This record gives C-alpha cells, structure tokens and sequence, in this order.
C-alpha cells in the first residue's frame, strides 16, 4: 500500500511512534518518505547482499529474517515478508526496536542524511490526527 503524507502520520501515532524514545512524529513520516516514498512494498538490496523492507526499510543483517542474508540476526523476530503488509503493525514494532538500540533514528541513514535538524513538523503540518 501507499499511503498518503498524513494518513500514514495517523496511523503511525495510532500504532505508537509519536515521540517514541522523544522523536516527534515528523522524524517518522520524514523518515518513511526517504525510505519508501510511503510504500509499504518497497523492498531494495544492500550491496552487502542484505534487503530492506518495507516502509521503513528495515534491515535483513539485523532486523527480519529473509532466508537469504548470510551471517544474520533477526532481532525483530519475524519473516522479513511480514514488513511489507499493508498493516503497518510489524514494522511499528521492531523500528520501536531499532530506535531504542542505541542509535536513535541514525540507524536510518536517510533520516540522517535528510531529516535530521530540519523542519520535519512540515511533514506533518495540515493533518487530522
Ligand atoms: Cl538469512
Ligand atoms: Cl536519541
Ligand atoms: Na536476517
């Protein structure tokens, strides 16, 4: 599914994320537009040989399992196939995860390279939440 800007920033908060470990809602959705232009079926490969999945490009190397990422964890605990749902539920809970590891949001490298300092309550300006 593709959602749109403030429909995927309601169901973020619904599902948890505004100001989860302090980032404010924007950061989500900013960091979810450079990852998968809001696509809940994006899927790119690493040059390493790992994926990313979903919304917000989450990492085979670590994160799911895709049964093809030599020499990986899957630290969410859950099929890497479960990150493209049209339900947002299981990326929500394992970027939850990857937030809290001690990182912050830089795990993101998109949220670094383009949200990180910026006017990311843009992103969310306009909508009913
Ligand atoms: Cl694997
Ligand atoms: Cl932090
Ligand atoms: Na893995």
């Amino acid at each position: 599914k593709v959602f749109g800007r403030c429909e995927l920033a309601a169901a973020m908060k619904r599902h948890g994320l505004d100001n989860y470990r302090g980032y404010s809602l924007g950061n989500w959705v900013c960091a979810a537009k450079f990852e998968s232009n809001f696509n809940t079926q994006a899927t790119n490969r690493n040059t390493d040989g790992s994926t990313d999945y979903g919304i917000l490009q989450i990492n085979s190397r670590w994160w799911c399992n895709d049964g093809r990422t030599p020499g990986s964890r899957n630290l969410c605990n859950i099929p890497c196939s479960a990150l493209l749902s049209s339900d947002i539920t299981a990326s929500v809970n394992c970027a939850k995860k990857i937030v809290s590891d001690g990182n912050g949001m830089n795990a993101w490298v998109a949220w670094r390279n383009r949200c990180k300092g910026t006017d990311v309550q843009a992103w969310i300006r306009g909508c009913r939440l």
